[PDB]
């Protein structure tokens, strides 16, 4: 599968929901192990999905997904600590809407990661410790978060999981930073908190592409961008929109209308052609530039399970992965393979 076939380029994952890694799906558990060899929770260790409101833990999902790993020897990396989304307004917020204060975070902080990253410490190889820091418009997301904590946010979010996994590869993610202008805000952050001697290790790019956008050639410069800041690159979410596109009135965009979905009965063998071309020419680049990536995940692996279907217009039918609904490989995993099969060497 393409775990082994990638090999000595970089590791295979997948995002796995909470079903997935209970282990009651042989098919899948069949597909996972031969294809993958590192996994992400795409939901269960998220701040507002493991805890409820008033702080309560409740570890069944995210106990099962780090079981799963283990009983695979899968490469598990812990999604996320410290971010803006799928967090509950009460980390940040008195009942009357005022926040608390920077001190009253920083302890809530120090507790979330002592305990999380500390259950799993040795287990998970990996952490995203920040996801999303840098806003679309290129400045810090004015997140709470940041309105609160300003920078530090991000460099006690890393120096504290240092001192809890000093084992864990700690990684830094965004969406989008595979494109100018985010990129380099991006660079910047990221150069002046390691002045500061901030503890980090791999830049995550999130790779949620679009079956046109953005070109091979952004992309080529992020890699050799983040790589130069001596961290490793890992892609982290990979998935192909193949859906009419939203991101280009700005109201009703995001309104479920019948032209925004038009593949409901199945993805015609020209949509299946350019989708396996675009996951070949992406994987072409991944090829290239090896020496500088150590991962890369797909975020899900079958089509039926993708977030893709509902966000971000709730109810479509897309088809953003390597396998179908049935749980076939797609013709892109088939050129996925012929890319390392047909590899040329000495
Ligand atoms: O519809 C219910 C539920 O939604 C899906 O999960 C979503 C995640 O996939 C999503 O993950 C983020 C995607 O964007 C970034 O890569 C980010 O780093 C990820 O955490 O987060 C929102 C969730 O609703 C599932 O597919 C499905 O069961
Ligand atoms: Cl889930
Ligand atoms: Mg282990």
């Amino acid at each position: 599968g393409l775990k082994s076939a990638y090999k000595d380029n970089f590791l295979i994952g997948a995002a796995l929901n909470a079903t997935i890694a209970s282990g009651a799906d042989e098919r899948l558990n069949t597909l996972i192990a031969k294809e993958f060899n590192s996994i992400t929770p795409e939901n269960c260790m998220k701040w507002g999905v493991l805890r409820d409101a008033q702080g309560q833990w409740n570890w069944k999902d995210a106990d099962a997904f780090v079981a799963f790993g283990t009983k695979h020897n899968l490469h598990m990396v812990g999604h996320t600590l410290v971010w803006h989304s799928q967090i509950h307004d009460e980390v940040f917020k008195n009942a009357d809407g005022s926040y608390i204060s920077k001190a009253a975070l920083q302890k809530k902080m120090e507790e979330h990661i002592t305990t999380l990253a500390g259950r799993y410490k040795g287990k998970l190889a990996a952490w995203d410790v920040v996801n999303e820091a840098v806003g679309d418009d290129l400045k810090m997301r004015d997140s709470h978060w940041y309105k609160i904590m300003g920078d530090d946010f991000i460099y006690n979010a890393f120096t504290l999981a240092n001192e809890v996994d000093p084992k864990a590869h700690l990684m830094y993610n965004d969406y989008n930073i595979e494109r100018t202008g985010k990129r380099e805000a991006t660079v910047e952050m990221i150069e002046r908190l390691q002045k500061r001697g901030m503890p980090i290790h791999g830049l995550g790019i999130q790779g949620h592409l679009g079956i046109d956008t953005p070109p091979i050639a952004e992309i080529e410069k992020s890699i050799i961008a983040f790589a130069k800041l001596g961290l490793r690159v890992h892609f982290t979410s990979l998935d192909v929109d193949v859906l009419p596109s939203v991101w280009e009135e700005v109201s009703t965009r995001f309104e479920y209308k019948p032209e925004r979905d038009p593949y409901t009965k199945g993805l015609p063998q020209e949509m299946q052609d350019k989708l396996a071309k675009r996951y070949e020419d992406l994987f072409k680049l991944f090829i290239k530039h090896s020496d500088k990536i150590d991962r890369a995940t797909f975020w899900g692996v079958s089509d039926d399970a993708s977030w893709l279907n509902g966000f971000p217009i709730p109810g479509r039918t897309n088809y953003p992965l390597l396998f179908d609904r049935k749980l076939q490989p797609k013709d892109a995993y088939f050129r996925l393979l012929d890319l390392k099969r047909l590899e040329h060497h000495h």
